[PDB]
């Protein structure tokens, strides 16, 4: 057993249709379904492989934005800080 926190519903459907481990979790450990399931949705640019386009996906509708960078992580973060509860303090 894992002894962590579970996202909100949304949230946790990402993690799930990406093929997660379990529904409890750390944001080091959710973050990691997230490279995951864009990888198997390919929802990334053809010329920038690390910038994603999360545009009509639920993952995309989740964070309000169709667009975010592997060098720029804030929006998930953020869309977590609301959603998610950590250990962090
Ligand atoms: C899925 C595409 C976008 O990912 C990559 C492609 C490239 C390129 N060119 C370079 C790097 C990745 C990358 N970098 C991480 C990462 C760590 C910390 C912060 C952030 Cl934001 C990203 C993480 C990932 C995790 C969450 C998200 Cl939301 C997206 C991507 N991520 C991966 O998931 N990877 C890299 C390793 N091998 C893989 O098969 C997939």
């Amino acid at each position: 057993q894992i002894n962590q926190v579970r996202p909100k519903l949304p949230l946790l459907k990402i993690l799930h249709a990406a093929g997660a481990q379990g529904e409890m979790f750390t944001v080091k450990e959710v973050m990691h379904y997230l490279g995951q399931y864009i990888m198997v949705k390919q929802l990334y640019d053809q010329q920038e492989q690390h910038m994603v386009y999360c545009g009509g996906d639920l993952l995309g509708e989740l964070l309000g934005r169709q667009s975010f960078s592997v060098k720029d992580p804030s929006p998930l973060y953020d869309m977590l800080r609301k959603n998610l509860v950590t250990l962090a303090t």
